[PDB]
DNA sequence: CCTGACTCC
DNA sequence: GGAGTCAGG
């Protein structure tokens, strides 16, 4: 059963083909400034395995690495990137990902390692990651001949399921999503991340040490007006004291108990003041512990810095993902929160941070696929969207909107481009599920385009199994057969709001790809450090802010062209905070 | 590991 | 809706 390799001691010609499967492994989940364990090789002249020690101090190996003419194919090839530019070295030439194929052929497959792409092709000569590192506390790199073996299994998978991945992909038409996208996308994602932020320590820590005080004096009174001491971070002792002892309305259940949802606890701080001071020490809590204590800790210590990872192969839309940390979920909303972003810095003297957003971009983009002349005529005028919604369903001028009204017309618009239920937007609104009801459908009615869309697509999904984006991402929907009204209605919510997202997610994606190459063009010191859905954050010289404000929005604005514009608003400061 | 809560888009 | 993190259990 055993696949033949050579363990190799010196790195030799024939290792350095000009097209070979290559494996450069990372066992760390985070892989900034990593290990890298082993090396594998796989190309016509045979199977390879090679110790990083020697492999990396090769000059010879080191250039065929960074030759963009050697090809590779690869797998997570942003992890191995990045873990070499740490030790400096550069990895060129990947023209095939089988992470990215296999996650564009079907997101929902949760392929997160070499063994479950290769399932998708009926092939099984390769162990999970997970069987052979072993999970949690347990985890380990094993002795070199199982580590050695696995990593040739490896390369040896991605060298046989690259061709039937890529006739899967041309099938599909999706093979220049992959080639011209997601694989440019990796490399500048690599950068992104390898970059960093920078953070203000001093700063976070002083705002530590703030709340740590105003959380010690809500916390006394909480327990002065409980008559006792709990643990207010447990659901269970909170809800004791709320709906036991101090007899509040029980108004909504969790499955194992009382909710303490702020929702609900709003409803409740009429009844007694305990109620707003939990809201408040939850308020400050979820600060400290999350966006201040959760940060300060992954901050690396030579430089200040935070180092994301990007997740481009997880999501079922085709938005990234960013962890450890998180930086697409920093606070923006309520001022307190928002201070956070003070501690995100330029990483250079006299530089600032240059941020550049969207402007609805998801309804926008529902403009153009359903053809709506109304919404499309909206955004050539580019109306107030939510205003002007507004005044279609409840049928006013627009000097006779109040801000309720166009509170609830934001709330359906919200919930066209999440795609949630009347049920989530009744909760949003706090109204009846009838109410919302009655709203989704004056909505039709304004908008007669985006119903015949809806309705088309839902049966669209039905037909084909799948939906797709603008760029032929696709997301297939087994659900939308269901008996289940809920399990269907929530594929049938699916496949509406799927190409909404998604485009809006391949459009960004572009948008990346070509404000990298015009900065490069312009010869721009400005570099990406985040995207966050919908909108990009540059650092670049104080000298660079005007040539930006001309360039970025340019870039991105016109990255498509669809039947109504594309918007983007843009700011700069000297932290993220003042990008506003 | 699971639930519940909460932050962004 | 759907990502990730925290805390509790
Ligand atoms: N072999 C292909 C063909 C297309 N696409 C993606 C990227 C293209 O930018 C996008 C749109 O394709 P087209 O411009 O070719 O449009 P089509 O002719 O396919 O029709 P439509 O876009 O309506 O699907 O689809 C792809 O990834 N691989």
């Amino acid at each position: 059963a055993k696949m033949a390799f050579t363990l190799a001691d010196r790195v030799t010609e024939e290792m350095l083909a000009d097209k070979a499967a290559l494996v450069v492994e990372v066992v760390e989940e985070n892989y900034h400034d990593a290990p890298i364990v082993g090396i594998a090789v796989v190309n016509e002249h045979g199977r390879f395995f090679l110790r990083p020690e020697t492999a990396l101090a090769d000059p010879q190996f080191v250039a065929w690495l960074g030759d963009e003419t050697k090809k590779k194919s690869m797998f997570d090839s942003k992890r191995a990137a990045v873990a070499l530019k740490w030790k400096g070295i550069e990895l060129c030439g990947v023209s095939f990902d089988l992470l990215l194929a296999a996650y564009l052929l079907d997101p929902a497959q949760g392929v997160d390692d070499v063994a479950a792409a290769a399932k998708m092709k009926q092939y099984e000569a390769v162990r999970p990651d997970e069987a052979v590192y072993g999970k949690g506390a347990k985890r380990a790199v094993p002795d070199e001949p199982v580590l050695a073996e696995h990593l040739v299994r490896k390369a040896a998978a991605i060298w046989e399921l690259e061709r039937p991945f890529l006739d899967e992909l041309r099938r599909n038409e999706q093979d220049r999503l992959l080639v011209e996208l997601e694989q440019p996308l990796s490399s500048i994602l690599a950068e992104m991340e390898f970059a960093g932020v920078k953070v203000d320590t001093k700063r976070l820590e002083q705002m530590g040490k703030e709340l740590a005080e105003q959380l010690g004096t809500v916390e006394q009174r909480i327990y002065e007006l409980a008559g006792q001491e709990f643990n207010i971070n447990s659901p269970k002792q909170l809800g004791v004291i709320l709906f036991e002892k101090l007899q509040l309305p029980v108004l909504k259940k969790t499955k194992t108990g009382y909710s303490t949802s702020a929702d609900v606890l709003e409803k409740l701080a009429p009844y007694h003041e305990i109620v707003e001071n939990i809201l408040h020490y939850r308020q400050l809590g979820k600060l400290q512990s999350t966006y201040i204590e959760g940060l300060l800790k992954v901050v690396r210590p030579a430089t200040k810095k935070v180092h994301t990872i990007f997740n481009q192969a997880l999501t079922q839309t085709g938005r990234l993902s960013s962890t450890e940390p998180n930086l697409q979920n920093i606070p923006i909303r309520l001022e307190e929160g928002r201070k956070i972003r003070q501690a995100f810095v330029p990483s250079e003297s006299d530089w600032l941070i240059f941020a550049a957003d969207y402007s609805q971009i998801a309804l926008r983009v529902l403009a153009h696929i359903a053809e709506d002349d109304n919404l499309m005529e909206a955004f050539r005028r580019d109306l107030d969207i939510h205003t002007k919604t507004a005044m279609d369903i409840f049928q006013v001028s627009e000097d006779e909107v109040t801000p309720n009204m166009r509170r609830q017309a934001k709330a359906v618009n919200f919930g066209i481009v999440y795609g949630i239920s009347d049920y989530g937007l009744a909760q949003n609104l706090n109204i009846s599920r009838k109410e919302a009801a009655e709203f989704i459908e004056r909505y039709f009615e304004s908008f007669p385009g985006v119903k015949r869309y809806m309705e088309n697509i839902v049966q669209e999904a039905k037909q084909k199994g799948y939906v797709t984006t603008l760029l032929h991402r696709r997301r297939y929907l087994p659900d939308i057969t269901s008996r289940n009204f809920n399990v269907r209605s929530f594929a049938e919510r699916m496949a509406m709001n799927t190409p909404i997202q998604g485009s809006a997610a391949d459009i960004i994606k572009k948008a990346m790809i070509d404000l990298n190459a015009r900065l490069k063009e312009e010869r721009l010191q400005a570099h990406l450090l985040l995207q966050v859905h919908d909108e990009l954050i540059l650092e670049a010289p104080k000298e660079e802010m005007e040539r930006l404000c001309r360039l970025v929005p340019e870039v991105m604005e016109q990255a498509v062209t669809l039947r109504v514009p594309l918007k983007v608003d843009y700011h700069y400061g000297s932290t993220w905070y003042d990008a506003k």
